[PDB]
DNA sequence: TGAGGTAGTAGTAT
């Protein structure tokens, strides 16, 4: 009964390890010594390392060599041996495994054939040099592949089409492409970049295995990479297989193939890894490399924090069973129906209001009084099918209708799905952005849902402004699954309309949280800076910051300003200056600390910064001995100097295993242990929806508000839900 | 788009 992760400490050092060190004043000289020696090597700027000496120099003359250790005070040559680890590790799998090189992983055995789909199981390997001691970490994956190749797509009567991804796969090869054009030369006749035919230049390299399967009957396809513009057979190329390109079908059952339990993926982690170290003789490692304690772990738990609706609660869920919201307010809402309902899914605007009564008399029992426009009864029959065709050009002159309000946009999925229409992102982007006018989407799919529940019960005669029947229907929604649907529509729209649900029972150690993450796409990088102003969960304002581009550093300046308008939000929003103040960042900290330093001490403040890694690629579990099943739990900590890893969120076997978070504090102002809790405890602030996200409010709702940033989509502060 | 979880969808040959 005891914790494992997916690493592994040698019990070797850093500096105890003799290797040879090349010096020249140099790919391509490794690539030479590699193939004619056969020994695994790692480059650098000008250096070249290796455990045992070369044999052959290829024509090459180094200035000196040495046998030695490294230097554990330079960078450089940490990070050289990290590389030599690394490749001789990656050497070994090849010649002793039977594994191959696939990208950035190493390919493994076939594990499952899915209607001409092989899935491969995979693993990918890193090196670190933590003080003098070496750690190796290992994560499991899966990869696809056809079984047909083009020829014989070709012959089934399929057209080849440009711009299709393939792959070349053989044994201890594989490269990726993209279709070109096919080529009529045919492999008789001399390919003219080639100099001569395929045929020809296969003899000149050896015949072998290919020759044999050509014939007159294949083709000859071109490839574009780069610039290279290779060409050549149709029998050597696959379609490529991923999960987008994948038929529906196909993509159902492998993705029911690849969503392994805790038990599954761990043991079969471990097994290959102990396969893999049972031939690894540079390192020796303890019997059971895996346990935190050979790692030099330290293991806590966290509990779950309180929230606070109007009394303390235990959950989110019971607080919003029965009680009352933090902070309230009158809403004023608007519909926006289509007559698409009604002309193909027959639904009227009178069941819509219905339901829409049904919504106000939830609201009511937790302190919230919605209530609806007036300026509805106006257009009645605007939004037709033929509306959401010309939707920008019929838009202007809906905005004093929806000034001031929170739109209720009920629109066919269809619309919002189809690329002619786009019914979902010109809302967004007019409603919201150019507005400023918060809006809740409901497709027919949901209304569907409502009344197939109603049809299980009975009906009745859903009379309007009737009491009985709506709490009735309340009754009946109480102990159906539709009861959380309706319960995200309405923290959807409270958060929209400026509503606070809960906030944290118990303050937090810090006084106040700025969270910044940049989300670097295409070329125009976006990004969200927030503050957290409540230690008890409660946010004052956001941030454009959009002028970095490349996913570089925030400049100076900008992020200068950024900050002395955050402190200035909590000064004016609390009248006075907060003691001490925990930063956030999505990613590694790449800003200048001098700065924050200097903006930080003109006003007197202590300051932390904690960075967050999404996905560490690593996985943790505790193993039962008695019944050889691993399993994991919430508010797990492992914890070793400044970094840490935590597991933040309980899923079920259906849909995979857990991943922790990695966090790591870059400075020492407060103890670690009060960062992990404050992490943790930002985690339960999801006041958008009813189940639990994994990742702190910072940096979630800093992501979400990048995206919609990106997109181009104390008043309303969150309208992203 | 009711919302989250996870896991890949991610993050020198011719
Ligand atoms: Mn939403």
């Amino acid at each position: 009964m005891e914790a494992y992760i997916t690493e592994m400490v040698s019990r070797e050092r850093a500096n105890e390890l003799e290797v040879y060190v090349y010096v020249f004043p140099v790919y391509h000289i490794m690539r030479a010594w590699q193939r004619a020696n056969d020994l695994p090597l790692a480059y650098n700027q000008h250096t070249i390392m290796a455990f045992s000496p070369v044999r052959h120099m290829c024509g090459y003359t180094p200035m000196e060599t040495q046998k030695r250790h490294i230097n554990i005070d330079s960078p450089f040559e940490r990070a050289l041996l990290e590389r030599l680890i690394k490749n001789s590790l990656i050497f070994t799998a090849e010649r002793h495994l039977h594994a191959k090189r696939v990208g950035h992983a190493l390919r493994l055995n076939q594990v499952q054939q899915i209607r001409q789909v092989i899935i491969y199981e995979a693993i990918e390997l890193y090196v670190n040099i933590i003080e003098n001691r070496i750690s190796i970490g290992f994560h499991l994956t899966h990869q696809f592949e056809y079984v047909y190749t083009l020829q014989s797509m070709i012959e089934q009567g399929k057209t080849i089409r440009p711009g299709m991804r393939v792959v070349h796969s053989n044994g201890r090869q594989h490269y990726t492409y993209t279709v070109e054009n096919v080529a009529t030369y045919g492999v008789t006749d001399r390919c003219p970049l080639l100099q001569t035919s395929i045929y020809q230049y296969y003899v000149e390299k050896g015949a072998q295995h290919i020759l044999r399967t050509f014939t007159r009957s294949t083709r000859v396809i071109h490839v574009r990479t780069k610039e290279q513009r290779l060409s050549y057979a149709a029998t050597l190329l696959k379609p490529l297989c991923t999960f987008e390109t994948m038929q529906p079908q196909d993509v159902l059952n492998v993705s029911k193939c690849i969503k392994l339990s805790a038990s599954k993926r761990m043991k079969c982690t471990y097994r290959w890894i102990q396969q893999l170290r049972a031939q690894y003789r540079h390192l020796t490692f303890a019997p059971n490399p895996f346990t935190i304690a050979q790692n030099g772990y330290k293991l806590d738990q966290l509990s779950t924090p309180k929230v606070h609706f109007h009394r303390d609660y235990a959950t989110v869920v019971s607080g919003m069973k029965t009680g009352k919201l933090y902070k309230g307010g009158n809403i004023k809402i608007s519909v926006l129906f289509d007559e698409d309902f009604y002309l193909k899914h027959h639904i009227t605007k009178k069941d819509i209001y219905q339901f829409i009564a049904v919504l106000q008399k939830i609201a009511i029992a937790q302190g919230v009084n919605m209530t609806i426009s007036t300026s509805t009864k106006s257009i009645t029959g605007k939004f037709t099918d033929d509306f959401f065709h010309h939707f920008t050009e019929e838009v202007e002159a809906l905005q004093p209708i929806f000034a001031q309000t929170t739109v209720l946009a009920f629109i066919t999925s269809t619309h919002l799905s189809n690329k002619k229409t786009r019914s979902y992102q010109l809302l967004k982007q007019y409603f919201g952005g150019k507005w400023d006018i918060a809006s809740q989407v409901i497709t027919e799919k949901t209304i569907e849902a409502f009344q197939k529940i109603l049809h299980k019960h009975g009906l009745k005669n859903f009379y309007p402004n009737d009491e009985q029947h709506c709490l009735r229907v309340i009754d009946v929604l109480k102990n159906e699954s539709f009861y959380y649907t309706v319960m995200n529509i309405l923290l959807g729209v409270y958060v929209k309309s400026g509503i606070q649900p809960w906030i944290l029972a118990n303050t937090t150690h810090s006084d106040c949280f700025i969270g910044i993450d940049v989300s670097h796409e295409n070329g125009n990088s976006a990004a969200g800076m927030m503050n957290v102003i409540g230690s008890q969960g409660h946010l004052i304002q956001q941030a454009p910051l959009n002028g970095i581009l490349a996913g570089e550093k925030i400049d100076d300046t900008l992020l200068a300003n950024l900050l002395k308008q955050m402190i200035k939000a909590y000064h004016t929003q609390f009248q006075r200056f907060p003691k001490h103040i925990t930063i956030h960042r999505d990613g590694f900290w790449r800003e200048h600390t001098a700065l924050v330093e200097k903006i930080m001490s003109h006003y007197e403040i202590t300051y932390d910064i904690v960075e967050i890694i999404k996905k560490p690629n690593r996985r943790m579990a505790f193993f039962n001995s008695v019944d050889n099943t691993f399993s994991t739990r919430q508010g797990t900590v492992y914890q070793r100097g400044n970094e840490a890893f935590l597991c933040a969120t309980n899923p079920q076997q259906k849909v995979g295993m857990a991943q922790p978070i990695k966090i790591h504090q870059v400075t020492k102002t407060l103890p670690f242990s009060h960062i992990i809790e404050d992490v943790y405890n930002l985690s339960f602030l999801h006041i958008h929806a009813m189940n639990k996200m994994r990742l702190p409010a910072t940096i979630h709702y800093a992501d979400l508000s990048a995206t919609a940033y990106q997109r181009g989509q104390n008043q309303t502060n969150l309208p992203f839900v």
